[PDB]
């Protein structure tokens, strides 16, 4: 298991998400499915050039997982998957320029629920989640597995849970009080208000 230190500017804007009050708090979930419509958007333009991209899988979608013993939100989708680059350094090289973006409009009166206009939505993933594992898997790299609890600190390790084929899972780990986010009701009404012309099957699962 490796452990690297949150640029500064990153650090900073976890510290907001979690420290500043606000109820909307919904909105993680819009931000979440947008990432996964994102990246599966990306493997479905490569496949049209080489086709042998989907043969580790060619469904194109996501699934919401809830589970109130785990107290755990899981949103799977079969993107192109994140590389080890990607998880460590370049995503972020990208992210500090949208967090400091974000954080002056913060500043010129914007609010926190238009964090994905630049770029950084992943992170309000904090609003609800005390800890956030992203297990997720490129063609030709291997299966990761990212974790951050905030605090200034991440962790990158191989993966050697069940594989994935290709794609991405995002796992929160909700809160003590934000457990709404396990209810079918809720994420019914979230994703129709929020995410309703998602261009993917979006299959919220029921618990048993
Ligand atoms: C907006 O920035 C983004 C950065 C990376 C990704 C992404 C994901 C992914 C990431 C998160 Cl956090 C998620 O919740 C769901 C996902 O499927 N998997 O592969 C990716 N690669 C790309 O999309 C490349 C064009 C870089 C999506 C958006």
């Amino acid at each position: 298991v490796e452990t690297f230190a949150f640029q500064a500017e990153i650090a900073q804007l976890m510290s907001l998400i979690i420290n500043t009050f606000y109820s909307n708090k919904e909105i993680f979930l819009r931000e979440l499915i947008s990432n996964s419509s994102d990246a599966l958007d990306k493997i479905r333009y490569e496949s049209l050039t080489d086709p042998s991209k989907l043969d580790s899988g060619k469904e194109l979608h996501i699934n919401l997982i809830p589970n109130k013993q785990d107290r755990t939100l899981t949103i799977v989708d079969t993107g192109i998957g994140m590389t080890k680059a990607d998880l460590i350094n370049n995503l972020g090289t990208i992210a500090k320029s949208g967090t400091k973006a974000f954080m002056e409009a913060l500043q010129a009166g914007a609010d926190i629920s238009m964090i994905g206009q630049f770029g950084v939505g992943f992170y309000s993933a904090y609003l609800v989640a005390e800890k956030v594992t992203v297990i997720t898997k490129h063609n030709d790299d291997e299966q990761y597995a990212w974790e951050s609890s905030a605090g200034g600190s991440f962790t990158v390790r191989t993966d050697t849970g069940e594989p994935m084929g290709r794609g991405t899972k995002v796992i929160l780990h909700l809160k003590e009080d934000q457990t709404e986010y396990l209810e079918e009701r809720r994420i019914k009404e979230i994703v129709k208000k929020h995410s309703q012309f998602i261009g993917y099957p979006i299959t919220l699962f029921v618990e048993k």
